[PDB]
C-alpha cells in the first residue's frame, strides 16, 4: 500500500489560532474531501500531547491500585439517554465522554483516579472538539444552502483511547483521528485504492466522515472507510449531535426533518 505523506503538505492549524487557521485552511480541506474522501490538518504541538496521553493510558492499563477495571462501563454511572462511557477491558480501550469530563455525578471518577492521564485526555478532548466542530462547518459549507448547523454535542462526543489495537466506517457524524503510536491505519480513496497516511509520531490529525453525516447529506459524502494493518496505542474523537435531536436530511437540495432522532439512527 502506498504511503501518503501529510507533514508539511496539509494545512497548518495552530493551537492558539484555531478559528482563523481553519478559515484559511477551508479551501484546502474542501479539496481533500472532494479529492480523497477524508480530511487532514497539521496541528503543531498536538503530537506531544497525544503521545503523552497515550503513554499515560498505557501505564494506567497495567496499574492495580485504583485500577482501570474499577471504571469499566458497567460500574460507571451512565446517562439515561446516550452512549456508554468508561473503560472497556480485554483490545482494551476507554471512552472519555464530554459528560464524563463534567462529572455527569461519579462518571468523572476514572479521571480522578488517573488524573495525569485524565488531565491530558480532557486537554486533547477540548482541542479535538474545537477542531472537529470547525471541520463540520467546512463540510456544511459544501452542502446546499439552508443546511442546518451540525450541532455537535460536547457531552455526547467522546474521546476513545485504545491500547493493544477490517474495513469499517463509524456511525457518528465526524471523527478526528489523532496521531497514533504506530503506522498501519489505511484509508480507501474514491477510486477504491488504499493509501496509508504517514501520521505516527506526527502532528497530523485526520477528519473522518461518519455515517450520520452520510445520511444527513443524503449520500453526498461517503463515510471515510478505513482499516488497520499492522506489522500499540491510538486515540480518536467521535463527535455526535444530541441523541434526542431530530434527524434531518438534505434531499435534492431541500431540507427535510424526520420523525426519528439521532439516537434512533444509532439503533
Ligand atoms: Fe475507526
Amino acid at each position: 500500500v502506498p504511503l501518503m505523506e501529510l507533514s508539511g503538505r496539509a494545512p497548518v492549524v495552530r493551537l492558539h489560532d484555531i478559528e482563523a487557521d481553519m478559515a484559511a485552511a477551508t479551501d484546502a480541506i474542501r479539496s481533500q474531501l472532494t479529492g480523497w474522501g477524508f480530511m487532514a490538518a497539521e496541528v503543531p504541538g498536538i503530537g506531544e500531547r497525544v503521545e503523552a496521553m497515550m503513554n499515560e493510558f498505557a501505564a494506567a492499563c497495567r496499574a492495580t491500585g485504583p485500577s482501570l477495571s474499577d471504571y469499566a462501563y458497567d460500574v460507571v454511572p451512565q446517562l439515561a439517554v446516550g452512549g456508554t462511557h468508561g473503560f472497556f477491558p480485554y483490545k482494551e480501550f476507554i471512552h472519555v465522554s464530554g459528560a464524563m469530563i463534567g462529572d455527569q455525578p461519579g462518571a468523572g471518577d476514572v479521571l480522578r483516579a488517573f488524573p495525569a492521564f485524565g488531565t491530558r485526555a480532557a486537554e486533547v478532548f477540548d482541542i479535538a472538539f474545537r477542531l472537529i466542530s470547525l471541520f463540520g462547518e467546512v463540510v456544511r459549507g459544501m452542502m446546499p444552502p439552508g443546511t442546518p448547523e451540525l450541532d455537535l454535542s460536547h457531552d455526547a462526543t467522546n474521546l476513545r483511547v485504545i491500547h493493544y489495537r477490517h474495513e469499517h466506517s463509524g456511525i457518528q457524524m465526524l471523527a478526528l483521528q489523532l496521531p497514533p503510536s504506530d503506522q498501519g491505519l489505511q484509508y480507501v480513496l474514491h477510486d477504491g485504492t488504499w493509501v496509508e497516511p504517514v501520521i505516527a509520531g506526527t502532528d497530523v490529525v485526520l477528519c473522518n466522515i461518519g455515517r450520520m453525516l452520510t445520511s444527513a447529506s443524503d449520500g453526498r459524502f461517503r463515510p471515510s472507510t478505513h482499516r488497520v494493518h499492522t506489522k500499540r496505542l491510538s486515540s480518536v474523537l467521535f463527535a455526535y449531535p444530541q441523541h434526542k435531536a431530530r434527524q434531518w436530511k438534505m434531499v435534492d437540495g431541500e431540507l427535510m426533518s424526520l420523525n426519528a432522532t439521532w439516537g434512533d439512527f444509532i439503533d
